[PDB]
């Protein structure tokens, strides 16, 4: 999996 | 967002 | 039917 | 390894 | 025009 | 949502 | 069933 | 050979 | 007519 | 680079 | 023939 | 520039 | 893992 | 969106 | 190019 | 708009 | 107390 | 002076 | 609190 | 789980 | 060894 | 290569 | 000594 | 001016 920083506002890293 | 396409296997475009 | 891509996030083929 | 793409209902990807 | 993916099989890209 | 693919010229995803 | 990408020219998917 | 995707409708893979 | 996939980025189909 | 697909809508294939 | 999407890393489409 | 899908064997995208 | 579409030219999914 | 590390050199993150 | 952050274990960023 | 690193516990990035 | 990038899935600081 | 990630898309760090 | 990082020289990560 | 950044030489993210 | 990061303030990375 | 963050007015990763 | 971030792939970080 | 990480142990961003 790896990590993306994303938001939709916290920005995150998200393991997908 | 973005669409990913990740698997962990069923792989899958994920919306982040 | 058709397939149509849809999400509710992974994006899933829908047959339709 | 390959993708298919096979219904399971939703259509997704799967590793074999 | 809008690509549909739709099957009577084959499934064709029909532009509608 | 569901993604379409049509022409708008360009032809991109729209996101319904 | 699995969609596969088959030609016998045009490449058709397949509803199998 | 290349794949092309045309319409003539249906818009189909070609291989050429 | 064949759609190409170009961009000048977005990558855009278009029509030729 | 690398193609990327996301939206803030349009969902586009980004040539980064 | 029939072509599938498969890596042994890049994922390339084979003829089969 | 344009995407292409041909065949080099692998089918693999090439920009133009 | 995911796949990434990248170039650095052939433009290939790679499995990471 | 989605924040991207790339290059085209200075590498720089993208809002995407 | 970008680089991304993965795993398959130690977690890498990657040049791609 | 700016990313700040902060303690909501959890220390996550936000976007102003 | 020190901080940890943690998860169980979005990745967090943690305070310990 | 403090440094602040911002965009208006490149982050950028911002000396202030 | 925030983290923020500033110099008055070493940059510190301060726990505000 | 949690990422540690730890020389093996190399200095690489780790899960735990 | 490796990286932490920890605070008595700043934050600082430790060499361990 | 290695990546050096410096101010040049924006602090950016720069590829060396 | 230094940690700088490089590659030849791979980003590590080097002890100089 | 840089920013780099150095330690004599604290691990410190100096401003050169
Ligand atoms: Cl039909
Ligand atoms: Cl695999
Ligand atoms: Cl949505
Ligand atoms: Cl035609
Ligand atoms: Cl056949
Ligand atoms: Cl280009
Ligand atoms: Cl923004
Ligand atoms: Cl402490
Ligand atoms: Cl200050
Ligand atoms: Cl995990
Ligand atoms: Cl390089
Ligand atoms: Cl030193
Ligand atoms: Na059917
Ligand atoms: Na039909
Ligand atoms: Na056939
Ligand atoms: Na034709
Ligand atoms: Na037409
Ligand atoms: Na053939
Ligand atoms: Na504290
Ligand atoms: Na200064
Ligand atoms: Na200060
Ligand atoms: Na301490
Ligand atoms: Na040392
Ligand atoms: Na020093």
């Amino acid at each position: 999996a790896c990590v993306f920083f994303c938001e939709d506002a916290a920005i995150i890293g998200l393991a997908v």
